[PDB]
């Protein structure tokens, strides 16, 4: 009756959040990261799948160092996002398992007008190596696994890894003014909300396919706006700057705001990003 669950990328932000959520729900799982199952090694992937025989796979393993992916991390970006996804998808296909794959706003070109939102059926056109390999991963999942969920997320933060929230908090400890870009739009996503959503889809047998999940927002939101709120109770003044002030290697999307309509139509409740931050600060971290 109960699903046998495999979590890949178990040590990452989402994987950790997810393990702790399943623990709270007294749901058993097998958690793997690099040490227990090299996703690049197909034989290994098939061996572990034959050992565990999962009915449901949460594939959270990913390479996400966007600037590095352009050059020094390019081989590992491809190996983890393409080859790793291929191996997990094929092993899922063979074992008849449902596969949940976490993807990214970076599959899009970021040119969506501000005030508009990426829908699940918009055409990917990634302008970065990270986005290119994640989109290849999406296609592999859709190709190999009939019983799939692909959830694109963005601006991910939580208590179980490095992220923009901790970065801004740390900077503010020793600076009374900070600059943050104000021409890149999107919405934060708390890993707890994301973990609750992906389990909600799978546990309730919602329709297979693509979904977009971030926290919600009542206004067009930039990194600057996010920082202002993070630091609202801190003795610091955040100042807005344009993207030309800090030239990054990888092209950052101007607008990654995603439509939450399909996710909401499943009955899932999505907190605003401001409310999610408050829940984040409260969390009795493990």
């Amino acid at each position: 009756s109960n699903a046998m669950i495999l979590i890949t990328g178990a040590n990452g932000q989402l994987g950790t959040e997810l393990r702790y959520l399943l623990d709270e729900r007294n749901e058993e799982y097998v958690a793997v990261d690099v040490a227990e199952m090299d996703i690049i090694d197909a034989e290994m992937v098939e061996k572990v799948f034959e050992e565990v025989k999962p009915t449901l796979v949460y594939h959270c393993a990913a390479y996400t160092a966007v600037d590095a992916a352009e050059d020094e991390g390019k081989e590992l970006d491809f190996a983890i996002n393409v080859t790793g996804t291929k191996n997990v998808a094929k092993a899922s296909e063979k074992h008849g398992a449902t596969l949940v794959y976490i993807s990214t706003d970076y599959v899009f070109d970021g040119k969506k007008p501000v005030g508009q939102e990426w829908e699940v059926d918009d055409r990917p056109d990634p302008q970065t190596e990270y986005g290119r390999t994640k989109r290849m991963g999406e296609e592999l999942v859709e190709k190999h696994v009939s019983n799939f969920y692909i959830i694109r997320t963005a601006w991910v933060f939580g208590n179980y890894g490095k992220n923009f929230v901790f970065t801004m908090q740390n900077l503010a400890k020793t600076h009374k003014t900070l600059t943050v870009v104000n021409d890149q739009y999107g919405r934060p996503t708390w890993t707890r909300t994301l973990a609750e959503f992906i389990t909600y889809l799978a546990e309730n047998r919602k329709e297979f396919g693509y979904y977009h999940l971030s926290n919600d927002a009542t206004e067009d939101t930039t990194w600057y706006d996010f920082a202002v709120e993070i630091l609202k109770d801190t003795d610091v003044e955040v100042k807005p700057v344009d993207s030309s002030q800090f030239p990054a290697k990888a092209k950052r999307p101007l607008n990654s705001t995603m439509s939450l309509a399909k996710a909401k139509a499943t009955g899932f409740v999505i907190p605003t990003w401001q409310d999610a931050l408050q829940e984040f600060y409260k969390q009795e971290v493990r």
